[PDB]
């Protein structure tokens, strides 16, 4: 038969980990090994917040409020492990998408801070000249949507829309053109959901219905482009987190529901099994998990920390 | 569903890796993520040699000629990373099996360098008062065979017997009453093998027999104990070197039959995947491997250094 790899690389001490950052600390994770270690220290990262990292290996948190009323802006700094604060938001904002093409970062839409009101708004950072501005408008007024980057797209999913009805939408942004695009929509409307890039499809998980509570996990290929289904969570969840670890999808978390019956955070890990096409419980309960953004980064491992 | 694991560790900056001692250095490779690293140089390592690891993190090497004619011995330094040479071997050997129980290292049976004679001879190293010492002889004279350790016993399987025939013959040592025992023999008798402990089963695979190269693979459960047929191996080799990292079963390496046609080394990786039932390739060559003594052990990765 034939082998997966062909020749041995030498080792550089680089670990692809799963990042948990909350409002106390930026704690690395890894689900083969059932490890935890200390990235970062974060006790002044807003509890609520949305992350992302870029391709170099540059994380990025935009949430909260403020430092006319905005939102705060961090760059980790990997060498020092020290949140560096960055040009603030200029919108106070909540319940919007982030995503990122060569080394820029976007803020999409929102849930105003200040007003209460659903926002169209793209805003760009520039990381070079050190500066945010506002790009084109997203086509829809949106918050609870979820944004991911591929291939130097930006792509805009589900939320809810001004009436309060979830939307099953789905928007590329095109930076090299400016515009946005109506693709083929979902087949379940959604907002308050999990989003990864999983070989090279669009993965979905759960998420707040017209149902209410949903289990149900999409794909849309990147590609036919057609949205296919598959194995649905375990659970009904909202805010599950997805992650793409190597070769492998992670689910993190989520809410309810459970028991006087509320949403209620559940704090473990999943990990879908390609082969099988199975949900596998990895993890019961990782208490970093709890109130935490999460992504999957290469780390160097003589950077982190023992906890 | 359940989960694989409840509570989450901090991790220490430990790696359970595949360490490749030859001729040359002690290198560490990561299966899984395809990396190796320095764990010693090695130049003072006599080619033929035979490798084991303890319980505590500490690897020996028994092979070679001298330093009355004999073996050479060597313990790793893990502090150093330098070879230590220790009391050599009394006899000098070759075609023998090592074991360890409580600290204290066997090398069973040979294969007389000098006089080419078959050894029924038992030899136990013990590290507190820094000497050797015979122990019981095994009930038969042999060489070829291997050995293995498991919850503090002896086990010494197949070889070729003082006619030229290779044995199925399986042979239990208990150090605390210092007797052999026959168990219930292999179905295939073999010489040059490979062996490992697999859940918790005594796995054995390949090797010469009377009809030349094998790719059967047999398992004695420690338990039944019974002796029941895996998966073969994907060619018949003689001499693969069975590890068990973590969960799973590697095998490295071997011999032949290729092409006049000789048995020759093939320095590649495979696992095999317990759902399923099939061994898979990992990696097709490692160039690491060639001349190696193969071992599973628990390294500290800031002792490693980058090739």
């Amino acid at each position: 038969p034939g082998y997966l790899n062909d020749i041995p690389r030498h080792g550089m001490f680089v670990k692809d980990l799963i990042l948990l950052v909350n409002d106390t600390a930026a704690v690395a994770y890894d689900p083969m090994e059932n490890e935890c270690y200390l990235t970062a220290l974060a006790e002044q990262i807003p509890r609520n917040h949305s992350s992302i990292v870029t391709q170099q290996n540059q994380v990025y948190v935009v949430g909260g409020l403020y430092v006319p009323l905005q939102s705060y802006f961090f760059q980790l700094d990997n060498v020092s492990s020290e949140w560096v604060g960055l040009p603030p938001l200029p919108s106070a904002r909540c319940l919007f998408g982030l995503g990122e093409v060569d080394d820029k970062i976007y803020v999409v839409a929102g849930k105003d801070l200040q007003t209460e009101a659903s926002l169209d708004s793209v805003l760009c950072y520039d990381p070079v000249a050190a500066k945010w501005s506002e790009v084109k408008n997203l086509p829809i007024k949106v918050y609870g949507h979820n944004v991911i980057s591929h291939n130097g797209m930006i792509y805009c999913l589900g939320g809810k829309t001004d009436d309060k009805k979830c939307t099953n939408r789905v928007f590329i942004y095109n930076p090299k053109k400016g515009d946005w695009k109506d693709l083929a929509p979902m087949k379940t409307p959604r907002s308050m959901f999990g989003v990864a890039i999983h070989k090279g499809k669009i993965v979905i998980a759960g998420g707040v219905t017209e149902d209410g509570l949903s289990a149900s996990v999409e794909a849309f290929d990147l590609k036919t482009n057609k949205w296919e289904v598959m194995t649905e969570f375990p659970q009904e969840r909202s805010s599950i987190s997805l992650v793409s670890l190597a070769g492998s999808l992670y689910a993190i978390g989520g809410f309810a529901m459970i028991q006087e019956f509320a949403p209620t955070e559940v704090n473990d890990i999943w990990k879908y099994e390609d082969d099988k096409k199975e949900w596998a419980g990895m993890l019961k309960e990782i208490r970093y998990a709890s109130g935490a953004s999460c992504l999957a980064t290469r780390l160097n491992l003589f950077k982190l920390s023992k906890l």
